[PDB]
């Protein structure tokens, strides 16, 4: 019961780390609303997970569009509670090098991961900041702490996450609202981690940079991000949280 | 669940923030050994968390003698089991300026912090490396991260052992022993926070920390257990700041 | 003559960091391209840094307009050689919380900055990378590394920055071209520096700022100039990926 | 010019990376100090480095010796003036993981990097604090920045010297003294390179694609020396061909 009575809303809640997230937040008794681009895949998740009393909710919203994630943060809260946590999860990765890169994927995958995480946050800190109560937790990535070959926009949208986390601590902090970023290691069976993926030599020179000698999980992550969550962690802020197997230390 | 079938050795344990991780630790059922300088204290703070079934035991050691912190640890292994945590909480803090610090203050603080760190790890990492697990948290501060006016031998002594951590998992970590390190704010409430404290300069030091408030050392403790379960498998070379925004701006 | 031989893209260049960079670059032999969003104040500026045989010639162009940063580096290179340098200085701030910070300026801080950095580089990228030799110089801040009240569209940007840095970094240091982020503190001279003073009149809050300097002064555009004249040169041939703190110890404490 | 009416001390000054550095900052119009815990080398290195009327001279200490590193430093301010520049470059590398390596070696790395730079500095701060005036170069690594395997001892010390560096600007930044580190990358052809001399896979940790040089670190203390960083100070600055950045 680490999240009882908390109420998390997760952007791209509806598979991947935001769908293990969600599974666990319910395990430590939150109700969740699952927020994705993909309103079907929400409404099933959510019903998926919706067992021995946990209540999960489905909603659609592209976290890019200020009034519909905007709509979806306030029908989460007429629907299960005001919101207590969010967890700025959704986002996409692309290739492509600053001499080559498609500008309209970049502009694309800045506009998901660091203008997503802007409107959501924004949406969710009215009623935080009035309740002088919230925990947010954002998506860095290793790639948000180093380069990475080939993942131009990507690197510079963690990036500016990773210090996005740190601003919004020094803005809200004092007044009630927590603010932190998660950067995880490549996880291999997500939607992401297939198209990151997609030779015993090249995958090996990946897996090589991880120190405990293996790629993460979903579900690594997701206790991660419940740590961040919960009230446990109530002097932490502004923190950058690598979960990372050991990449960014070495 | 969250620490069942662990068993956790804390250094300093007998007081402070080490006795707030034990406490902590005894609460997700890990079974705790306290080693202290102060042998008695270790002692009498095992007794009184020995309630409700809860096993802590204590110990007496000085984290800078190879010899007496070998046998700590033997003896806690002997009593409570094969360990699976080792937290290297013990630390001392001291005031001077590279200017006019005292060599051997300087000296005694490097050995308490650093010196001690590897010494326990030492001791602890033959029976980890052994059985293939373990997870060891070393003790940081933002005084690790951040230079701290009139603190010359700390901020050397806590840098260190930020960048230890990360060594020590590049070697560790693919041999089934995670090694992190927590780098506390201010905690006013122990008896280095005491010692620190000792009105416009504290207010100074305050707004030094956007979350408004000191830490306690029951919200360092929370991170360390976090950190010691199985839940945090993945996490593995972090200096995780536990510091209410401190080095965030 | 440090930077003899070097021709230099400065983007930003007409006044305040930018111009004090080209000044610099003049001194130590290179050859200078000032390219701003003000055309006039690009050639202005590049007329009045054009004595002694010092060779500077201006050029506009918007950052964030492909087409148009795109055109003034092929201008450039026509008039000045090929480049062995680029300075991405151009950059915008401005104020907003993200609970109320507008959405339209959050989008124009972060291309300024984030943008402009991608396309020009894009633009330079193409002969360096052909000629196996370049260098570029990002702006991050003090305010890319960490948190600064009331801004966060531009502490959003200026962090893309540094770990874009480190990407290009990545990609392309085997290849001939280095790429390092200058991180400053505050400037109050600039243009910028003055649109940041004037967000807050309170002289509590002007020394409460200056306390964060452990230096006890900000910084002068002269001072951030060096450390990039430094990058620039071939000097710093071992020098990549670096988010380089010129700072006054802000981000040491 | 960029050093003219510097005097820069330089400990362990009397070979690699040290001796590039002397080199450099002679090229630039200063006057050189060579403190070297081999007495002899710092004093022929001087001997050789001292042509075209560039003045270097060389001194005898151990830097983890208190009395011994203030005397070499109060004689170089007699021989060649009131120091205006101090480079903690004495250092020594070893190897040994936590679980293996012995304590007297691990102290004998702490206190050549750690006690070195606290003990030189200390020295050097007395004038330079007096006369409001100075530069000081402390020497981190990549390995003060991130793990580096079977090097325990040395990560801790070069840990430590990268934030005994924020501590020491945050004293002293404001009284007219910048303190800054340099973190090199590998750097081959010193002793201590080849001491530490798989290696393709080192290589490949290194984007630019080559491992450093002595005058390549020469360059950035050279830099940090100079009065055009009048800013800099408290910086822990990579200069490590990319290894830091990936
Ligand atoms: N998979 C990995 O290796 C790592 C991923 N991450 C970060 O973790 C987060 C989640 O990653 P994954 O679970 O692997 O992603 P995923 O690709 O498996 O799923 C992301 C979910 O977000 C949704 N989504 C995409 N765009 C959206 C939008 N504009 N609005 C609302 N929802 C949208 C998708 O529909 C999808 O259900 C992302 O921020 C990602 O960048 C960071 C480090 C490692
Ligand atoms: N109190 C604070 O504000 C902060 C403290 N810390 C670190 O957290 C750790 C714990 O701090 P506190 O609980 O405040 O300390 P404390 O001073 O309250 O207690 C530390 C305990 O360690 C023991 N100890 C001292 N030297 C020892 C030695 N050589 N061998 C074995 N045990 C020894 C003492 O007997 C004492 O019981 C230390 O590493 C400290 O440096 C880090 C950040 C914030
Ligand atoms: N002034 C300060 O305190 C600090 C400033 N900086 C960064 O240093 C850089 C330069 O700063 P300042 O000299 O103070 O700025 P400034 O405001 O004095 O001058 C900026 C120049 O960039 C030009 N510019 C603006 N938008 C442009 C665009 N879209 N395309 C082409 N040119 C454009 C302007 O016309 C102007 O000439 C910026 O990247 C800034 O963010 C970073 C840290 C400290
Ligand atoms: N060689 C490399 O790959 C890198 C080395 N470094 C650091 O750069 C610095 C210089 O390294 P190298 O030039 O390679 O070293 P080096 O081994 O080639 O020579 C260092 C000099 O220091 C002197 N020295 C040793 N102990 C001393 C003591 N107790 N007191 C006074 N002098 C002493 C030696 O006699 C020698 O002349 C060191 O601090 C080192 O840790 C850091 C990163 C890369
Ligand atoms: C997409 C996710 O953030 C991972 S980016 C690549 C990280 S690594 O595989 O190069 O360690
Ligand atoms: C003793 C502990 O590590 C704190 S060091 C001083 C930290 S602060 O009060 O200057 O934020
Ligand atoms: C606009 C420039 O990047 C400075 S952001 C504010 C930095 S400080 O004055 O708060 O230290
Ligand atoms: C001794 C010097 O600080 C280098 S430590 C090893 C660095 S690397 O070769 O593993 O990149």
């Amino acid at each position: 019961n680490r999240l009882k009575n908390e109420v998390i809303a997760i952007t791209g809640g509806g598979a991947g780390i935001g769908l293990a997230i969600a599974s666990a937040a319910l395990r430590e008794g939150a109700k969740v609303a699952l927020i994705d681009l993909d309103q079907g895949l929400a409404e099933r998740s959510a019903a998926m997970l919706s067992t021995g009393g946990a209540v999960a909710k489905g909603f659609g919203a592209d976290v890019t569009k200020a009034a519909d994630i905007t709509a979806a943060i306030t029908s989460a809260e007429q629907t299960i509670g005001s919101l207590t946590g969010l967890v700025n999860n959704a986002g996409i990765a692309g290739f492509g090098s600053v001499h080559d890169a498609d500008a309209a994927a970049w502009d694309r995958i800045m506009a998901v991961n660091v203008t997503g995480t802007f409107l959501a946050s924004k949406a969710a800190l009215a009623g935080m900041l009035e309740r002088h109560k919230g925990t947010i937790v954002n998506f860095g990535s290793v790639a948000g702490l180093v380069g990475i070959p080939t993942m131009a926009a990507y690197c510079a949208a963690k990036g500016a996450i990773v210090n996005l986390t740190r601003q919004m601590a020094a803005d809200y902090s004092g007044r009630g609202v927590r603010v932190n970023a998660v950067c995880p290691g490549t996880v291999t069976s997500t939607g992401m981690g297939q198209q990151l993926l997609g030779s015993p030599e090249v995958q090996a020179r990946r897996l090589a940079k991880y120190p405990i000698g293996r790629f993460g999980t979903p579900e690594d992550i997701a206790e991660a991000v419940i740590f961040l969550l919960s009230d446990q962690a109530a002097f932490v802020t502004g923190a950058a949280f690598a979960v990372d197997g050991g990449m960014t230390a070495i």
